[PDB]
């Protein structure tokens, strides 16, 4: 008048809630004349009209009735007749730990960049529990891992929530994935728990610059190398992923004489020629090469292209004389013509042998390495032979050898 | 025998190179009988056959003749007749500073990320100079800038090259571009210089996490809110650029009861409803909201959606009686029926006025706020009126008010 009992949830049917008749001043001597009965649209309790006992009639699930409410009370009216009267009854439904905690998904992915500093904190999804009180108060535990630990905090209402903490730096180059296990154990009786797996995927950062396989790429190519030919191929390695690893090669500090001669592929890094090499013009090229990635990390190496000499220049003859005139009475040994040979090549390709083709009354006398004198060696008479067509030949010592001829007409005078 | 002169380049035509006749033992008394002349395919010098002077015949450009060679020598043969003889002459061509330095392009762009540490070094393109010696030895100067300075180094051959150095950190959020000026001055006489402009473009880094405009978005909506209605809109601001600024919003630590009720757009961040709100079930929702960017920076806020009560539940009447029986000789005031009203709403929407419709020999007597007793108030006789159809009405105090009726038949007994 009124009265309030208190029973745990999930009791079997027919469990004694109370002695409503005894507790409300009734006597068994008038248990039937009064005809007590319960009145409620929910068939949760029934009054035994023989002895007056309030009993459980159906399943009383506190989670379905009150949910997350801190208190669970069921209010109804027991009505009696002769005389008619209402008797308000309230029954408190205590919570039992009959529900385990749960996570939203069994496996959760978490993207964390390798630039995360030691001590960085990342939010973790908390567990849910339809119970109340200590039966839903959770305790979180992370399985031991060399890189990640767990800190546990509490909200302003006392409920716990976990956070992942980084205690050792990450390196996608070393380990791109970490598999963690999280467990939630409630504080009810008995203890109930659940587990979820966290796949930490290490997001790539551009912490690795390109690295050339060599700080110097040296090669020797002949000067008669056709245009478009491959000469060498540089190579840079980037340990990072995606755009952080795409490398673009380019020449640096290059001149127009080399810009019109060589080409470096931006992607493949293969060096080729686009013009004609000439040993007589330049015998070596030192070129700086730069490699860049997506994050603008740079690396620098050098390329030395040495050019070897080829015998692609024929010897040259230059002649002089006294207006191509010779007096017929000239003494033996008189200078008649001057010979000057020259070859643009080097080594034995540039060495010159100069000789006289024919059977003339003349003779070549060598003065220096590249200077000769055509001198008279025989008789002369304008009446018999008025002029001589003297042919001088020059041949280098290359492989294959090259040669050239030059013929001068020498007139005989009286 | 031989002889080697030395003249600067770019001399006017007719400039005296030397006195070849005097220097080679010749005398003017036989200047004509000898007929000295120069022999070379390049028309660079001519011998005056009157006095024997070697003179400049055409333009002698050392850059076109020898290029970048440290020394420039022109070797030719002066030939004399009567008697015929060769005379080797070498002429050293000195270099003058008649060429300015040059850069490949007037404006150069350079991408540098704002993560560049103080002291970082970046390669700069060196200037080119077709001169040699000190006339091509360059000196680089950077115009004063608060963020960038310049260091000057030298290769193993003594040639200088510049490098840009960062002395103050970069912040694309503060200044995305820096305009620098580079000048190269050679060491010749007179000094020649050239300028190039360097547009440093600051590459964006994800150094700015998202920032919510509010740490709490509170709003009050009625329970009869139709599904699909907009309730609020969160907002996060990211100062960075591109993917580093694209923000994705999502709920965190959400349950299935709320997952089936609310929806948060990943792009617009607009919160809407997808189910039906019921004040009788839950009057408030506190939801955690997460905002992420491309670099996985995170921000967290909260959203509180309060639900206000609406009068959408009609009052309910529950009746009891002694098998719907009344004895005709019952005394005035006898309990005949029990009335139990209840309303699920709150406030005045839940307050109940219970009244009797009709002119019966009965009367409602209130016992508690929600319990009444139908009591006899008049005469009774089964021979005259054997039964009464008593209609009880209940009306709440909401706006608009709701009501309900329930009619019970009470039989009159002898
Ligand atoms: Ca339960
Ligand atoms: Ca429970
Ligand atoms: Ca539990
Ligand atoms: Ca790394
Ligand atoms: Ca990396
Ligand atoms: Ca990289
Ligand atoms: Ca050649
Ligand atoms: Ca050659
Ligand atoms: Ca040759
Ligand atoms: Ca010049
Ligand atoms: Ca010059
Ligand atoms: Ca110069
Ligand atoms: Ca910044
Ligand atoms: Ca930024
Ligand atoms: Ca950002
Ligand atoms: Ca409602
Ligand atoms: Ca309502
Ligand atoms: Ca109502
Ligand atoms: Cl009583
Ligand atoms: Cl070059
Ligand atoms: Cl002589
Ligand atoms: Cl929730
Ligand atoms: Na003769
Ligand atoms: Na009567």
């Amino acid at each position: 008048e009124p009265i309030r009992y208190a029973i745990p949830e999930e009791l079997d049917r027919g469990s004694l809630v109370g002695n409503l008749a005894k507790d409300l001043g009734f006597g068994v001597g008038d248990l039937p004349t009064r005809n007590l009965r319960v009145i409620a649209e929910k068939k949760f309790f029934t009054v035994s009209p023989e002895n007056g006992n309030l009993l459980v009639s159906d399943r009383i699930d506190r989670e379905e009735i009150c949910g997350k409410k801190s208190t669970c009370v069921l209010e109804f009216e027991m009505v009696a007749e002769k005389p008619l009267n209402f008797f308000h009854v309230t029954v408190l439904i205590q919570d039992i730990n009959d529900n385990p905690p749960t996570f939203s998904q069994n496996i959760t992915e978490l993207e964390i960049s390798e630039l995360a500093l030691t001590g960085a904190t990342f939010a973790l999804e908390s567990a849910q529990d339809p119970d109340v009180g200590v039966n839903s108060l959770q305790q979180y535990y992370l399985s031991p891992d060399p890189h990640f630990s767990l800190i546990q905090k509490e909200n302003l209402d006392g409920s716990r929530y976990p956070e992942l903490v980084l205690k050792a730096p990450l390196d996608r180059e070393e380990q791109p994935h970490h598999h963690l296990v999280l467990t939630a154990v409630d504080g009810g009786e008995p203890s109930r728990s659940c587990t979820t797996q966290i796949r930490v995927i290490v997001a790539d950062a551009n912490d690795n610059p390109p690295v050339f396989t060599q700080d110097m790429y040296r090669v020797n190519v002949a000067e008669n190398l056709p245009a478009g030919s491959s000469v060498l191929k540089v190579m840079a390695i980037d340990m990072d992923e995606g755009i952080n690893a795409e490398i673009i090669y380019a020449f640096i500090n290059i001149g127009k004489e080399v810009r019109q001669l060589f080409k470096l592929d931006s992607k493949t890094g293969e060096l080729t020629t686009i013009g004609e090499l000439d040993f007589e013009e330049r015998d070596s090229y030192t070129i700086g090469v730069e490699a860049k990635d997506g994050g603008h990390h740079t690396a620098y190496c050098k390329v030395q292209i040495d050019i070897s000499d080829e015998n692609d220049n024929a010897p040259e003859i230059t002649l002089a004389s006294e207006s191509q005139h010779i007096q017929e009475d000239a003494e033996l040994g008189t200078a008649v013509a001057l010979i000057k040979t020259h070859d643009l090549d080097s080594g034995f390709n540039g060495e010159i042998l100069c000789q006289l083709k024919g059977n003339f009354p003349f003779k070549i006398v060598q003065d220096t390495k590249n200077t000769y004198r055509l001198v008279t060696d025989g008789a002369l008479d304008r009446e018999q032979i008025p002029e001589y067509n003297v042919t001088i030949t020059a041949t280098d010592k290359g492989n294959p050898p090259l040669s050239s001829s030059k013929t001068i007409t020498l007139h005989i005078l009286d």
